[PDB]
């Protein structure tokens, strides 16, 4: 049994912790915040900073097999970056790719740069599509029909919204699998399923990883627009959310691979259905789409219900938010499943929908 250590308990640290109990991995979660999300999702729980408290950390490094950093906080990473050289263990991170995806405008260059489309910039007709350059979750992204002086101003570009994710060992690259990004009136993303091979996607992100070269995991987020495919973002960091859905619908579980390309190195290149969505328990129980920023809200996260084919996590707090995940051989199943995890939630716990 081998054990990883998240340096981050929200969202990236669920999913990396959802992924590595898959593998049978022991979780160790180091979070600043006693009140962190997966912390009783987790097998262990050390409430520190660790830039205050460096020391602690290094020795938890070396009774782990990995530290895996989850979370988004500059000042973590850049520190981390400053002692990466002290620990005694692997550190699964690309540094120089974050420094990189971590700015919109910066990754935007980097695109053109290797000849990738992209949305145009400053256009001069409506509508257009701001957002910050440095936010994740769709945190300020908005159409639009006093801004910040670095603000990105795009061309909306309508179409659907697909990822790939891509786990380089800084000689090979592994493109794994294509999924679907269904957006709210926020932009932000209620529901994850997958889709079927898209060749040109794949060598995009092949060559957006191997340009860098990536060590370590990056996602590609493009949408499909009616003039072709536009690349939106890259982020060198673990995913939420779409990797669930990678597991069941292509078998890849992304953590044992992202760990195989700083051990044993990784080669190039199931087909089977998932459905995975958040739903928020309303007042009188009506069900609501609700993306990311509602359950980074949330103030406790842990397995709710499974069954063959559903899993169900219950993200607690002012007003609980469900994660649901549904699998199976094909579309039919898989909604079938679905249906029965509803069916559980409006049976069993008062649930409309
Ligand atoms: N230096 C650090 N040491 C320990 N844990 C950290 C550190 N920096 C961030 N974290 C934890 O990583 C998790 C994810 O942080 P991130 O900044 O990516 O998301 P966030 O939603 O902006 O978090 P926050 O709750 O701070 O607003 C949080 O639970 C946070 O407490
Ligand atoms: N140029 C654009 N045109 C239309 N929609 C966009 C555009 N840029 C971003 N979006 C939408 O906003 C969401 C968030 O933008 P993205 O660049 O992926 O930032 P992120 O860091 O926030 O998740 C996308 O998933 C997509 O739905
Ligand atoms: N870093 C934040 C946001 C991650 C959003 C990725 N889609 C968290 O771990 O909760
Ligand atoms: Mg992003
Ligand atoms: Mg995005
Ligand atoms: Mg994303």
């Amino acid at each position: 049994m081998k054990t990883i250590c998240l340096v981050g308990g929200k969202l990236q640290g669920f999913e990396a912790a959802y992924l590595s109990k898959k593998a049978g991995m022991k979780v160790v979660l180091v979070d600043k915040n006693p009140q962190a999300l997966i912390r009783n999702y987790a097998d262990e729980f050390y409430c520190f900073d660790v830039i205050k408290e460096p020391e602690k950390l290094l020795e938890l490094s070396k009774r782990v097999d990995a530290v895996l950093p989850v979370n988004e906080n500059l000042a973590c990473i850049e520190f981390l970056n400053s002692i990466k050289e002290k620990f005694s263990c692997p550190v699964l991170f690309d540094f120089e790719a974050y420094r990189i995806s971590r700015d919109k405008k910066k990754s935007k260059d980097y695109f053109k740069s290797i000849g990738v489309p992209t949305p145009q910039d400053r256009p001069s007709k409506p509508p257009y599509f701001v957002k910050p350059p440095c936010e994740s979750s769709s945190v300020g992204a908005r159409i639009i029909y006093g801004l910040e002086p670095d603000t990105l101003v795009e061309e909306y570009v309508e179409g659907e919204v697909v990822s790939l994710e891509v786990v380089g060992d800084g000689s090979h690259f592994a493109v794994v699998k294509e999924t679907l990004v269904h957006i709210d009136e926020t932009y932000d993303c209620h529901m994850v399923t997958p889709l079927p091979a898209n060749p040109l996607f794949r060598q995009i992100s092949h060559d957006l990883a191997a340009n860098l070269p990536l060590k370590g995991i990056m996602d590609v987020e493009a949408i499909f627009g009616p003039k072709g495919l536009r690349v939106i973002e890259i982020d060198a960091r673990f995913p939420s959310q779409t990797p669930t859905v990678v597991y069941y619908s292509s078998g890849i579980n992304l953590i044992e691979l992202l760990f195989r390309a700083f051990t044993d190195g990784v080669e190039e290149i199931e087909n089977k259905y998932c459905i995975y969505e958040h739903l928020m328990f309303g007042e009188n129980g009506v069900l609501i789409p609700v993306g990311e920023q509602v359950l980074s809200m949330g103030s406790d996260y842990g397995k709710f219900y499974e069954e063959p084919g559903i899993e169900i996590f219950l993200c607690k707090g002012e007003y609980p938010v469900f994660t649901m995940v549904f699998w199976g051989k094909d579309r039919e199943e898989t909604g079938a499943k679905r249906c029965k995890g509803l069916s559980v939630l409006k049976e069993r716990f008062g649930a409309v929908l």
